[PDB]
DNA sequence: GCATCATGCAA
DNA sequence: TATTGCATGATGC
């Protein structure tokens, strides 16, 4: 049965009530500077559909959109807020976002449209977006009648589902998580995405030019060492040259051919000079394809800015994700890739890039939740944790810790935070499982509190059915009761890791909210540009650096109070590369 | 065109 | 057989 609504030709006063479910539709997946194809409003007075060209040109509607006292319930308000920002219109008063509410109730559902969220509550009187717009090439906005009813049905579902969702959030003790953390953060992300990051495309082109030269030389050298040419990029064609023509050992093979991943090639390097060249070709090639060419593809030709979209409702841990481009995976570890960061520059003259990052927030969070005396004391002394861990598991004094010991203790630390596995540790360190297990047992002997936590959290996930974070984020772990070892083991690792990665996510998100409140109080021109899990990157007038050197770390360190201190480092410079 | 896998970049 | 992600070139459907 069809849904009743008014297909309005003009905006009326009753469409502007104090509370309503609002739908400002942007069909294009990337909403930056994208069209708003239709608008729906559902309130106490009824259901309405407005053509965007008329609604967005109506002073009364635009004023209502920006009146913070007129509350709106929406799904993905960030997408609408950004699309409206590009049209110079301010969206305020969003008091409920169904996408964020659904995400907090269960990130595993993978809710990405109103239909999916409604299903959680046995409401199916709304179609999935894909069913209406189609996918990929067949994608498309349908005719007005079809479009109009879809938007109205979505607004009706939001109107209906707000109460039940808020009720369950409250039961879960997640009401504040949504209203005080994710919803306000959503607005901050929209500002960040809208602001964008300026790119020095001439610099990017210079780099790509030299990469091309280098790639060509290595490529030539590779054909030289193989005795012929081939597509170095087809691990299969590649696998034949290496494991058949050159007879390299096959210590790993793919579910369809031979494995030529870097860890494998690294072990093969000693047998033939072609290997080091394949690795080098892989490095340069990755930079070229993904970071020079890929980047340039999404830079706005007029402003030379890139506008990522932070997916706030996707990761199972509470972390954000970044796409088109992903600005959370720009090279830094190897000097050659790190140069890519030289192309990310301030958007205004005489402005600089300022980057602040937490020092070992995950291990500090672990010390806090595990309440391990040894680990807490280590951070109270602000010790180098990897050196301290080597000292403890290898039983030596700081002076006797050698570089190899620190490196191995470091790997143990990563395994501890990821959810320890002897096989996992063995693989990483390239040692036997028995040897890795010995390392782990030594670790647990030195950090008895961490051992008890890992044991207890797994039991808790089994008991309750989920694990939670500092700020009450949750993740259900159904596989924790699986009678399949591999399946259960993975869920156990998640139980151990999620509260750590998730709490660190909780902390930096609150820091962003706190930081923006402080920047507004001080009327500073500085503003957030990016978040990369444990770090915040802003740009600001060179004249604000000194104030920022004091403000940013402070706000970040004080976002949450733990049993150990939080410590934030920072740097700034003329490009992202100089901020580090 | 569209999905897959193998690869590699980040925290 | 360590945690969470996203983009790419191949390859084939
Ligand atoms: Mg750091």
């Amino acid at each position: 049965a069809a849904m009743a609504f008014t297909l309005a030709d003009r905006v009326t006063e009753e469409m502007l009530a104090d509370k309503a479910a609002l739908v400002v539709e942007v069909v294009e997946e990337n909403y930056h500077d994208a069209p708003i194809v239709g608008i729906a409003v559902v309130n106490e007075h009824g259901r309405f559909f407005l053509r965007p060209e008329t609604a967005l040109a109506d002073p009364q509607f635009v004023a209502w959109l920006g009146d913070e006292t007129k509350k709106k319930s929406m799904f993905d308000s960030k997408r609408a807020a950004v699309a409206l920002k590009w049209k110079g219109i301010e969206l305020c008063g969003v008091s409920f976002d169904l996408l964020l509410a659904a995400y907090l109730l269960d990130p595993a559902q993978g809710v990405d449209d109103v239909r999916a969220a409604a299903k959680m509550k046995q409401y199916e009187a709304v179609r999935p977006d894909e069913a209406v717009y189609g996918k990929g090439a067949k994608r498309a906005v349908p005719d007005e009648p079809v479009l109009a009813e879809h938007l109205v049905r979505k607004a009706a579902a939001i109107w209906e589902l707000e109460r039940p969702f808020l009720d369950e959030l409250r039961r879960n003790e997640q009401d504040r998580l949504l209203v005080e953390l994710e919803q306000p953060l959503s607005s901050i992300l929209a500002e960040m995405e809208f602001a964008g990051v300026k790119v020095d495309t001439k610099r990017l082109e210079q780099m790509g030019k030299e990469l091309a030269e280098q790639l060509g030389t290595v490529e030539q050298r590779i054909y030289e060492l193989a005795g012929q040419e081939f597509n170095i990029n087809s691990p299969k064609q590649l696998g034949v040259i290496l494991f058949e023509k050159l007879q390299l050992p096959v210590l790993k093979k793919t579910k369809t051919g031979y494995s030529t991943s870097a860890d494998v090639l690294e072990k093969l390097a000693p047998y033939h000079e072609i290997v080091e060249n394949i690795l080098h070709y892989r490095q340069l090639g990755k930079l070229q394809s993904t970071y020079i060419e890929g980047l340039l593809k999404v830079v706005r030709p007029d402003t030379k800015k890139v506008h990522t979209i932070f997916n706030q409702a996707l990761t199972q841990t509470g972390r954000l994700s970044s796409t088109e481009p992903n600005l959370q995976n720009i090279p830094i570890r190897l000097e050659e890739g790190r140069k890519i960061r030289q192309a990310f520059v301030p958007s205004e003259s005489d402005w600089l890039i300022f980057a602040a990052d937490y020092s070992q927030i995950e291990l500090r969070v672990l010390a806090h939740i595990a309440e391990d005396d040894n680990l807490m004391e280590a951070f109270r002394r602000d010790l180098d944790i990897h050196t301290k861990t080597a000292m403890d598991i290898f039983q030596v004094s700081e002076d006797e810790v050698t570089p190899n010991m620190r490196r191995q203790a470091k790997a143990v630390n990563f395994g501890i935070v990821y959810g320890i596995s002897d096989y996992g540790l063995a693989q990483n360190l390239n040692i036997s499982r028995k040897e890795a297990a010995e390392f782990i047992e030594r670790y647990f002997e030195s950090f008895p509190g961490v051992k008890r936590y890992m044991e207890n959290i797994v039991q808790e996930a089994k008991q309750k059915g989920y694990v939670t974070t500092l700020l009450h984020r949750r993740r259900y772990l159904p596989d924790i009761t699986s009678r399949n070892f591999n399946v259960r083991s993975f869920a156990e690792r998640m139980a151990m890791n999620t509260p750590i990665q998730g709490s660190a996510a909780d902390i930096i998100k609150k820091a962003m909210i706190d930081l923006n409140a402080r920047l507004k109080e001080e009327r500073l021109q500085a503003h957030l540009l990016l978040q990369v899990h444990d770090e915040l990157i802003l740009e600001a007038p060179k004249e604000e650096m000194e104030r920022l050197c004091r403000l940013v770390p402070e706000v970040m360190e004080q976002a949450v109070t733990l049993r150990v201190p939080l410590k934030v480092d920072y740097h700034y410079g003329s490009t992202w590369y100089d901020a580090k």
